[PDB]
DNA sequence: CGACGGATCC
DNA sequence: GCTGATGCGC
DNA sequence: GGATCCGTCGGGCGCATCAGC
């Protein structure tokens, strides 16, 4: 079935305005997705803080119109010290972050530029492209040890102030997650393995799905679709992009959104409102 | 990884 | 510089 | 035999390299 996101709640559950939006979106490919208009839907979004995944680009190869954005004229990017052409994510703020790093203080796994950790006046927020199990789970083992290695650095990320984590978490949690869960228990972003990572992620940080404490029972609402047999037409797809948050935020979480309608990826942005 | 083709199931 | 084959990873 | 279970195949995209010119 088609999915059509819910208008937009600018507005809290105690009636206080939002005052934060964050989009994040896995561009897979951020030069194809810039002349595919990605940048155009961007502007009409008018986020805060736009986190971009699957850069597919180094920083000296950015094209010009991404350093013309006023209204986010603070940029991050990381990409990975050897494959070019691979991973990549981005960071484009309004307002200058106070503190910004990469990676998750592990050797084995910064070297692929897949997390930026932005600390805000209220609250810290970290992107991420976690790593894919790949076609026949060859990286399944290596995908173990990344969930393990992230779940530390997050739980234990420094200071005490609330975490949004943001991302492409590579991984469709539950069965109304994703279109066809029975033929994909096999397939990397459905395997139990993965979705038992993302189950401790929630449990021990700890986090929350705003998409899913906003709408616990909505089913269709993915985020990514296989360019292949046009998925997208058909709305077979996954969840695995999401904004996770400390509890102590929910009161704020005005809305977590699924723009179904942006093109330029074979995901779609998705968007959180927050009242800070 | 969605589609498809074969195998099995009551 | 520019294109197309080839390869690799989603 | 209609419905379900399950393994195999073939394929959309982006970007890198390299050759040729």
């Amino acid at each position: 079935a088609l999915y059509e996101d819910p208008p937009d709640q600018k507005t809290s559950p105690s009636g206080k305005p939002a005052t934060l939006k964050i989009c994040s979106w896995n561009v897979d490919g951020l030069r194809a997705w810039i002349k595919k208009k990605g940048l155009d839907w961007v502007k009409e979004e008018a986020p805060d803080i736009l986190c971009l995944q699957e850069t597919k680009c180094s920083e000296n190869k950015l094209p010009a119109e991404l350093q013309e954005l006023p209204g986010l004229s603070h940029q991050y990017w990381s990409a990975p010290s050897d494959k070019e052409g691979y991973s990549g994510v981005g960071l484009l703020s309004r307002q200058a972050p106070l503190k910004v790093s990469y990676g998750i203080g592990d050797e084995e796994h910064d070297q692929e530029g897949r997390v930026i950790v932005a600390e805000f006046d209220s609250f810290v927020l970290v992107t991420a492209y976690v790593p894919d199990a790949g076609r026949g789970l060859v990286r399944l083992e290596y995908r173990q040890r990344w969930d393990e290695a992230f779940r530390k650095f997050l739980k234990g990320l420094a200071s005490r102030k609330p975490l949004v984590l943001c991302g492409d978490l590579n991984v469709a949690h539950e069965e109304i997650d994703l279109r066809n869960p029975k033929g994909n228990k096999k397939n990397a972003g459905f395997t139990p393995q993965e979705r038992q990572g993302f189950g401790e992620l929630l449990q021990a940080v700890p986090l929350a799905d705003s998409f899913r404490h906003l709408y616990p029972n909505t089913p269709y609402a993915y985020t990514f679709w296989t360019y292949m047999m046009n998925a997208r037409s058909k709305n077979v797809g996954w969840r695995l992009d999401y904004f996770l948050l400390s509890h102590s935020l929910l009161p704020a979480l005005c809305d977590s959104k699924i723009r179904s309608k942006a093109l330029g990826s074979d995901h779609c942005p998705i968007t959180l409102y927050l009242a800070l």
